[PDB]
C-alpha cells in the first residue's frame, strides 16, 4: 500500500509516535517518506545479505526474522514479512524499539539526511490526524 502523506501522520499519531522518545510526529513522516516514499512493501537488498523491510525501511540483521540473513538477531521478535503489511502497527512497535535501543532516529539514514535539519512539522501541513 502507498500511503498519502496525510492518511499515514493519521495513522502514527493514533499508535502513539507523536513526541516518542523527543521525537514529534513530523520527524516520523518525514522519516518513512524518504525511507520507502510511502510504500509498504519497499525493500531494499544490501549487499551484506540482509535486506531493509517496508515504510521505514527496518533492517533484517538485527531487528526482524527474513530467514535469509547470514550473522542476524531479531530484537523486534516478529518475521520481516509483517512488516510488507498495508496495516503498520507492527512497524510502528518496532521501530519505537530501535529508538529506544538506539537514544534517537539515527538508525534511518534517509532520516539523518533529509529530515534533522529541516523544520519537520512541515510534513503534517494540512493534515486530519
Amino acid at each position: 500500500k502507498v500511503y498519502s502523506r496525510c492518511e499515514l501522520a493519521a495513522a502514527m499519531k493514533r499508535l502513539g509516535l507523536d513526541n516518542y522518545r523527543g521525537y514529534s510526529l513530523g520527524n516520523w513522516v518525514c522519516a518513512a517518506n524518504y525511507e520507502s516514499g510511502f510504500n509498504t512493501q519497499a525493500t531494499n537488498r544490501n549487499t551484506d545479505g540482509s535486506t531493509d523491510y517496508g515504510i521505514l525501511q527496518i533492517n533484517s540483521r538485527w531487528w526482524c526474522d527474513d530467514g535469509k540473513t547470514p550473522r542476524s538477531k531479531n530484537a523486534c521478535g516478529i518475521r520481516c514479512s509483517v512488516l510488507l503489511r498495508s496495516d503498520i502497527t507492527e512497524a510502528v512497535r518496532c521501530a519505537k524499539r530501535i529508538v529506544r535501543d538506539g537514544n534517537g532516529m539515527n538508525a534511518w539514514v534517509a532520516w539523518r539526511n533529509r529530515c534533522r535539519g529541516t523544520d519537520v512539522s512541515k510534513w503534517i501541513r494540512g493534515c486530519r490526524l
